[PDB]
């Protein structure tokens, strides 16, 4: 069976989205630099350590899906300078997203999360994303362009033995799922900073951690059209932090109005014909 | 041709959504009381008067669709006590919305707007709503349940001569639009407080104002699944105003997290497994 196509973030940029469109997955080598990965890891470290189980009794929105050996931390903008500056303004991310979502219009972050899998974490069942938050997606026609995509960025090594992600190539075009099996999968073997890019229709799963010693970490960035509601809110992020961001990063976090691709677009999150940012006196790129 | 079915808000409540599901439209008689209509009108009056043309050069999100004789005012919560208290907590509205959207989960306000049409306002072209903001909707399968609905509430009389809304009954099920004509329409003749309820697939239009003297006004409430982004933002509404509202009204305006209907729903607009309202210390029902 054919492996996941691998591409350069530096040279093959225009080829990334067409590759995913065809195969349902691609590995973007050095999507983030080792320096960005280092700072990201340092900044999120304590928040991963304090995170309780996904379905903790203290939560009003528990995640009953994820294993007890998974820790997921979202709303990263207030935690991580590297995320809010470097990741949210990534030239590579934005080229891919504009390639993917031009039919629909503006896109934003549905969820940016660090996931850490403890040693001996079991394999997830094969799945498509978005089914526990956006039931609407299952009612889209088969030829509808993908309305979200997921960048799974390695923040530590992804190996066969430590639970590297499985994907089924071509499964983004599957209508009948009688042939879903781990037999049909290939692995996303990745170094820190590499990214596995999949669509919301790509069948995939986290792999089994089999060493009992290694802790695998990733940054999952689900980017989606601004017509779909994010999984996470940035409504409680302090205004000083938001005002430190670029206008583009503000838009990605829902601190700006949005536009569809319709010729005479009337807009999303508008206030009597004016934008959020105009109405609220919203500054940008103001150092903290 | 058969007229738009008319129903009581008081007696026929359970029949309203099934009627719209079958015919694509229904008139809800006395949806709002004359007292609510009176207060609504009084409170929005000055904001309608100051509203510039839909595509005013001062706007960064101009509406190039609506006629120059249309005035539309959205984000009504800060303007109108009657809207934020009586309309947003309407028992009738909430029964209909929960009937309509149970397959998907929580619903919220995509836009609540007062529209005032000046004398001699021309008929709008026949259309479906949502095509200038949510291109995603056109890619839904034909049998997908409606993802938004629109309550067109008369705030003044709707007559044949003053431009009462036209609808084509059954047009919510049309795939081929070769037979779209004003010949196929019937009128929503309504007294103040009556509501025309349509789906996002119902073909309809504003009528021609032919008297040259009458000013027609309506309250349009587009309710949609919480998975779709609103046309309007309440992000700039003062916290005292938001904290005066019921928890249900807060949710409708995007000042709460949301849930899908998936068995083990993971939620929308969540903050690390917790809701907006829990995270932000959000009070409710605090008098202004
Ligand atoms: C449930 N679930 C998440 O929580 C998740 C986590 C990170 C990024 C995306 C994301 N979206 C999802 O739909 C997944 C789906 C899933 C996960 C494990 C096992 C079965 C299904
Ligand atoms: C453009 N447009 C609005 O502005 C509008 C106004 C009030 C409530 C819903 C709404 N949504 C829409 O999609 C309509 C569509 C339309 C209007 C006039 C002529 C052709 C098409
Ligand atoms: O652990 C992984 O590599 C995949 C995680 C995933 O697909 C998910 O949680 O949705
Ligand atoms: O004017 C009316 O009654 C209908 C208005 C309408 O359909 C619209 O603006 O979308
Ligand atoms: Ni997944
Ligand atoms: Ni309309």
């Amino acid at each position: 069976k054919s492996q996941i196509p691998r591409l350069s973030a530096i040279n093959d940029l225009h080829k990334i989205w067409p590759t995913v469109e065809e195969h349902g997955a691609a590995i973007i080598e050095s999507f983030l630099s080792l320096d960005i990965v280092r700072r990201l890891n340092e900044e999120v470290d304590p928040f991963v350590k304090i995170e309780p189980i996904p379905a903790a009794k203290t939560k009003d929105h528990p995640n009953h899906i994820l294993s007890t050996t998974t820790r997921l931390v979202n709303v990263l903008a207030p935690i991580s300078k590297a995320y809010r500056e470097d990741v949210l303004n990534s030239k590579v991310l934005h080229r891919i997203c504009s390639d993917a979502f031009h039919v629909y219009g503006d896109y934003w972050v549905l969820m940016g999360a660090v996931m850490e899998l403890a040693p001996s974490n079991p394999a997830q069942p094969l799945h498509r994303d978005m089914r526990f938050s956006h039931p609407i997606v299952e009612y889209l026609k088969p030829d509808a362009p993908a309305t979200s995509i997921n960048f799974l960025v390695a923040l530590s090594p992804f190996t066969a033995e430590n639970g590297a992600t499985h994907v089924i190539l071509g499964s983004h075009k599957w209508q009948n799922l009688s042939n879903v099996s781990m037999d049909a999968t290939v692995r996303a073997l990745m170094n820190p900073g590499d990214a596995l890019l999949i669509t919301d229709s790509t069948i995939h799963c986290g792999g089994a951690e089999t060493t009992g010693t290694e802790t695998r970490r990733l940054l999952t960035i689900t980017m989606g059209i601004s017509q779909l509601t994010p999984l996470e809110s940035n409504l409680a992020v302090p205004r000083p932090v938001i005002e430190s961001l670029t206008p583009l990063a503000q838009r990605l976090l829902g601190w700006a109005s949005q536009r569809s691709a319709a010729p005479r677009d009337i807009g999303l999150l508008t206030i009597r014909g004016n934008s959020i940012e105009k109405t609220m006196n919203l500054k940008a790129e103001q150092p903290l």
